[PDB]
Order: structure tokens, then sequence, then C-alpha cells
């Protein structure tokens, strides 16, 4: 799965609306129409963020990645909002196939092996 | 364990790569060359390497920090940030990225999806 479809996103209004430029523009596209899209379009997996999430290590969106998951086939990494282990959890539980981690990370790198170790 | 992915968010410095948390935001202080190595170690699947620089600009993959980050890993590296063309997707692989990602210039030429797809 050499291409990775990378969809930033957040709610506007209530809705889950796409986002282009490292966050800053609303392309007005809803979510659910980009995802399956882009599957069709030949995406071999989703890259999941939830801008609002990102770096606030308080959860991913994990109602984000419950209304995306019946709308692909698509391996989907779930991003942004991490901050401890049963956050890993609650998004595999909802769906995700990967989660990512960066900002508590590089605080508690220990995170990276408490969830390596309990996946395998 | 392939279910884990480190995020690293990188930009250069002095001519040196460093590392931020927050959404890009907050610069860390460690050295890229240093986070990539601690990364395996600690146990992850796979990197999410992103140019903070080339993010949005549909400019092309920063070739330099992958090519750069290659040798101090065996772990699966997906490059994100700046793909604009098909061109930029090809000589991110030949850098040694295993897997690219598209955001902005996929959500504006859908059709971006497909070229690099179904050349696999």
């Amino acid at each position: 799965q050499a291409v990775v479809v990378a969809i930033d996103a957040k709610r506007v209004d209530g809705e889950f609306m796409v986002f282009t430029y490292s966050g800053k523009k609303n392309t007005g596209i809803l979510l659910r129409d980009w995802v399956v899209e882009v599957e069709k379009r030949g995406a071999g997996e989703i890259l999941l963020t939830s801008i609002d999430r990102d770096g606030t290590k308080s959860g991913y969106d994990t109602e984000m990645i419950r209304f995306v998951r019946p709308l692909t086939t698509l391996p989907i990494i779930a991003s942004g909002g991490a901050g401890k282990m049963e956050h890993f959890l609650e998004a595999f539980l909802r769906g995700a196939d990967k989660v990512s981690i960066n900002t508590a990370a590089v605080e508690n790198p220990s995170l990276i092996t408490q969830i390596a170790q309990t996946f395998g």
C-alpha cells in the first residue's frame, strides 16, 4: 500500500470538513465524500488526523474514526490527539488499523514501547 | 508493533534537522538524526516523516531529509509534505521512502492519486 492519502479534518458547524495547506484551509468538501472518492481513486491507505486534537494529548477523535470506518475498506491510521495508553486502545477498537503518535512520544518515548509491546 | 506509527515532523536549521511537536509549532531541541534512531530502538513499526517546510506547498517532498534519514533506520518510512506532481513521488521512492502521502495536491487533483496508484 505504497500510496497514502492523508486527510486532515475537523468539525465545522457540526460537520466533518476536509482541510488542506497544513490544516489552514477549509476546502468545503465533506469528510464523507472525500473518503469514498479517495478509495475510488486508488488510495492504498488513509492517514486520518483530527486537526482539533493534534498536539493536545487528549485522545484521538474516536467519533471521527467511527464515522469513517464503514465508509472505506482501506487501512486507516488514526493520528491527532494521542496522550496515553487507552487512546490507542480506543482508536483500535473503533476501526483504526494503525495509530500514530508524535507529541507524546517525543515527551514520553516509553509510550512507544508500551503500546508496541501490547499489540506486538 | 506494525500497528504503531511514530510521526516525526521536521525542519532544517543552521543546516540541521530538528523535531517539533504540537502541530509543527514547538521546536524541540532534538536532532532528527537522533530521534529517528531512538524511535526504532523503542519499538515503533513505522515512521511518518513530514517536512514542515514543504507541507502545503506542492513543490516536491524534501528528498534531502529523506535521503538523509534513510540510512539511520530499517523501519518503513512514509514521506509526507510537499507532494505536487507525479515525479515527486518517484523522487521520494528513489531516496528510499517506502510509502508516499499526499493531501493538498490530491484534494485539488484527485487524479494525482490515480497516476501514482496505477504505477503502484
